[PDB]
């Protein structure tokens, strides 16, 4: 067996492997906006995705990860609330079986239908397996997705998932621009907390963006054709891989905007 989100292996298991999912600063967590204070020493978010390559999609069971070349400084993450320079390694979403639910991150409650990882690890470091060590290893950007008007940035990946339906596949996937995945405002919420699957570690400063982005009934539908399964088992559709939010604890967030 293995962990998952199905009936008998989803969130309210992982503890029994992962105790540290019972931890002091899991994620995701319900971002309450009344209480999020307004903190006006956070700087602006940089996002330098310029010179982003992108070189593969990878089917991992849970997702799928569109990965970039991190061995060189392009597309960094810096500024906000975050000291010295993160670069982006992989992006991945979390989505519904419905539009109703999907996201990790919640809004005063609300759940979105979608949300959007990117995943980046501190230079500091000198690579992602070390950074995964460290209580600031991490800066991951998390994007709100909501079903209406197509974002015409998400179709290049949209169109690639049927090349890699089922656990373990993967395509090459060059040239992608993830700036195009991205709302008009930089507006965020910052809070620490963990990985949102196993292993869970504590080693995340979350940037979670205010304006979800747009994206078409059917782009999401073409998410929702994936499969958890390997090929040729029984078909199991990725659908509903998301966590629950999980207790604040003793933890501020904070907002970048009044
Ligand atoms: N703690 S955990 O890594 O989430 C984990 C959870 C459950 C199990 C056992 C398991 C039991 C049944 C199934 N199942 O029917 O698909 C899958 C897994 C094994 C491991
Ligand atoms: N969903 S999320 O919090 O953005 C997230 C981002 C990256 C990862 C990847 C990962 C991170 C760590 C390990 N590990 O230490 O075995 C394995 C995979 C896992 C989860
Ligand atoms: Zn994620």
């Amino acid at each position: 067996h293995h962990w998952g989100y199905g009936k008998h292996n989803g969130p309210e298991h992982w503890h029994k492997d992962f105790p540290i999912a019972k931890g002091e600063r899991q994620s995701p967590v319900d971002i309450d906006t009344h209480t999020a204070k307004y903190d006006p020493s956070l700087k602006p978010l940089s996002v330098s995705y310029d010179q982003a390559t992108s070189l593969r999609i990878l089917n991992n069971g849970h997702a799928f990860n569109v990965e970039f070349d991190d061995s060189q400084d392009k597309a960094v993450l810096k500024g906000g609330p975050l000291d010295g320079t993160y670069r982006l390694i992989q992006f991945h979403f979390h989505w519904g079986s419905l539009d109703g639910q999907g996201s990790e991150h919640t809004v005063d409650k609300k759940k979105y239908a979608a949300e959007l990882h990117l995943v980046h690890w501190n230079t500091k470091y000198g690579d992602f397996g070390k950074a995964v060590q460290q209580p600031d290893g991490l800066a991951v950007l998390g994007i709100f997705l909501k079903v209406g008007s197509a974002k015409p940035g998400l179709q290049k990946v949209v169109d690639v998932l049927d090349s890699i339906k089922t656990k373990g596949k993967s395509a090459d996937f060059t040239n992608f621009d993830p700036r195009g995945l991205l709302p008009e405002s930089l507006d965020y919420w910052t809070y620490p907390g963990s990985l949102t699957t196993p292993p869970l570690l504590e080693c995340v400063t979350w940037i979670v963006l205010k304006e979800p982005i747009s994206v078409s009934s059917e782009q999401v539908l073409k998410f929702r054709k994936l499969n958890f399964n390997g090929e040729g088992e029984p078909e199991e559709l990725m659908v509903d891989n998301w966590r629950p939010a999980q207790p604040l604890k003793n933890r501020q967030i904070k907002a970048s905007f009044k």
